[PDB]
């Protein structure tokens, strides 16, 4: 478990962990409370399992961006330092740990990458392989297939991966197309257009490169250092190169300290953290087992400035912009990793390779989970391939926080995919939570039925009878002993002051063939009374070429943005209605908001033919 009147820590095997557990002896002289300093293998992945449990360490020690994962699931304590111990760090900082406006962290290290030996600006670098390949050398080298490099001039002149609103980041103000991005990137195909630098060049080149003294400039970070101190070269470290009288942003790495929530000694850790090791002495004895760069700590960052090559990388961080701590990130890099390569390569356009990565990361499946095989707990039976892709798409529906429609063709196992994704909600995720499941009448028994063949483990009720019935199912309910609930559309309507009282977390309708006039009755109900996050829709139907039912549609899944509006011409007439004059859609205009309308959804409908499948 996690014992009480102890701390154990988690940092990396490339970290100081031999001088923190120094500061950790030290801890214990003076105080009597046992320090155990551990570094497992990918604790970054064991960290968010033992803790959901409520067991692992009391302190984690790992980069600012993981941290914002831990802090949405609610595994790291919201730590309470004094106006006093925050004026002592960087004001930025605490930035790179605040998660919803909480501090969930305590900065220790900041590492950003450093231009290597000069040219204050990237224009002038042009003029300087002239003379350099006369010399027979070149002037810059980097590894340009990976876009953390390659990005600090991209951000220079006015990109950005997602805009830094008041608190939060949003993912859907992606800066990869703007007039800044294009005008760094074309400036980077330019350079390589020009014979200056190669589009093949990747770490091992640029690496052995500038080690060889086959190259006079070179981009990394404090990680090349050692392997460049054992090749005698007499290299220097400063700031990054203004673009357009601007400086390059590159990506801010700040290792913090977490605590974990799940553990006692909580009051332990802020004074372990504060007191001990986020000290002048304390992160020096960090520091003298393995360097910890620029540091969060006013007084020993100051001190630590003495060497040029710390100051820079303090330079750098300062002028860049923090890693953000949201997972829509690794889109953000696959978008970027591809856009960078085919523009440089020729293969496409700065334009078309960067209007292509600002859709890509913007995409609502941004977050990506592979599904290889099906759930443990759906057994007497093997799900079908396109089943499995069914499966793996309604959980990247949950994990991208988007509801959806499963318009598969009647007889394709929507049932059964349906049954397939709750069986994976509670296998790989802790989603035991009460699920709403409304089905028509015919297909009830069919629903109670086949979650009796393919899960018997997930437990069921019925919500069907005479009022008599229904009044001795009350108890089981309130009790949340279940986990899935069946009813058909005229108990949600009739037992609303029963069944709205509880906190669905998923809520799945299913129409059968075609939608009837009382699904809307249905979701009239469900938008005002009922309490469900993410929504299913199951029907047989394609995405429909009538306005009226797209309206319909459009009030299941954003039950939230039409509050106000109760009808789609008031809706469709907004933009117009500044004058007053009332006047409702013609043919033309009614084409047009469908058409959109399609593209729009487009991501939200999953549909299969029976003529495509077997
Ligand atoms: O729309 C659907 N299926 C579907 C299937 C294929 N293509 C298309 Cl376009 C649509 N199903 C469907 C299922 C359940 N509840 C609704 C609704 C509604 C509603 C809520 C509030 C106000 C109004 C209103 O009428 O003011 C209507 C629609």
């Amino acid at each position: 478990k996690i014992e009480e009147g102890k701390l154990v820590i988690w940092i990396n095997g490339d970290k100081g962990y031999n001088g923190l557990a120094e500061v950790g002896k030290k801890f214990e002289k003076d105080t009597g409370i046992k320090v155990t300093v551990e570094h497992p293998d990918k604790l970054e992945e064991k960290f968010p399992q033992v803790a959901a449990t409520g067991d692992g360490p009391d302190i984690i020690f790992w980069a600012h961006d993981r941290f914002g994962g831990y802090a949405q699931s609610g595994l790291l304590a919201e730590i309470t330092p004094a106006a006093a111990f925050q004026d002592k760090l960087y004001p930025f900082t605490w930035d790179a740990v605040r998660y919803n406006g909480k501090l969930i962290a305590y900065p220790i290290a900041v590492e950003a990458l450093s231009l290597i030996y000069p040219p204050k600006t990237w224009e002038e670098i042009p003029a300087l392989d002239k003379e350099l390949k006369a010399k027979g050398k070149s002037a810059l080298m980097f590894n340009l297939q990976e876009p953390y490099f390659t990005w600090p001039l991209i951000a220079a002149d006015g990109g950005y991966a997602f805009k830094y609103a008041a608190g939060k980041y949003d993912i859907k103000d992606v800066g990869v197309d703007n007039a800044g991005a294009k005008a760094g990137l074309t400036f980077l195909v330019d350079l390589i257009k020009n014979k200056h630098m190669n589009a093949d060049t990747d770490y091992s080149i640029a690496e052995a490169a500038f080690n060889k003294g086959e190259t006079a400039m070179t981009i990394n970070g404090p990680w090349a250092w050692s392997n460049i101190d054992t090749s005698a070269v007499n290299y220097g470290v400063t700031v990054l190169p203004t673009f357009k009288g601007q400086p390059s942003k590159p990506f801010v790495g700040v290792l913090s300290a977490g605590i974990n929530a799940a553990s006692p000694n909580k009051e332990l850790a802020k004074e372990f953290l504060e007191n001990y090791l986020l000290t002048d002495e304390g992160l020096e004895a960090v520091n003298k087992d393995k360097p910890l760069g620029a540091v969060a700590l006013k007084s020993y960052e100051e001190e630590l400035a003495k060497d040029p090559r710390i100051a820079a990388t303090m330079e750098n961080a300062q002028k860049g912009e923090i890693m953000p701590n949201i997972p829509q990130m690794s889109a953000f890099w696959y978008a970027v990793r591809t856009a960078v390569i085919n523009a440089a390569s020729g293969r496409q356009t700065v334009d078309e390779a960067l209007k292509d990565a600002q859709t890509n990361a913007a995409a609502a499946h941004a977050i990506s989970e592979r599904v290889e095989k099906q759930s443990a707990l759906l057994i007497n039976g093997t799900l079908k391939h396109y089943q499995l892709q069914g499966l793996e798409w309604m959980v990247s529906l949950y994990n991208n926080n988007l509801n959806g429609i499963l318009a598969d063709e009647m007889g394709l196992g929507k049932t059964i995919q349906t049954i397939a994704l709750i069986t994976y909600l509670m296998e790989h995720k802790r989603l035991n939570g009460p699920y709403l499941i409304i089905v028509p009448l015919s297909t009830l028994s069919n629903w109670t039925y086949e979650f009796d063949k393919w899960a018997p483990s997930v437990v069921k009720i019925s919500y069907k009878g005479t009022p008599a019935m229904r009044r001795s199912l009350v108890p089981q309910l309130r009790s949340g002993k279940f986990n899935v609930l069946l009813t058909t559309y005229e108990y949600i309507i009739k037992d609303k002051h029963i069944l709205a009282k509880i906190r669905w977390k998923y809520m799945i309708v299913d129409e059968g063939h075609r939608m009837k006039n009382h699904h809307c009755k249905l979701t009239q109900v469900l938008n005002t009374h009922y309490v469900a996050p993410r929504r299913i829709l199951l029907t047989g139907t394609p995405l429909q070429n009538k306005l009226p039912e797209l309206w319909a549609l459009l009030n299941f899944l954003l039950p939230t943005i039409f509050k106000s509006c109760s009808t789609f011409e008031q809706w469709f007439n907004a933009p117009f209605a500044m004058t007053g004059e009332r006047v409702d859609l013609n043919e033309e205009e009614t084409i047009l908001i469908i058409r959109r309308l399609h593209k729009v959804l487009r991501p939200f409908l999953l549909r299969r033919l029976k003529k495509e499948v077997e």
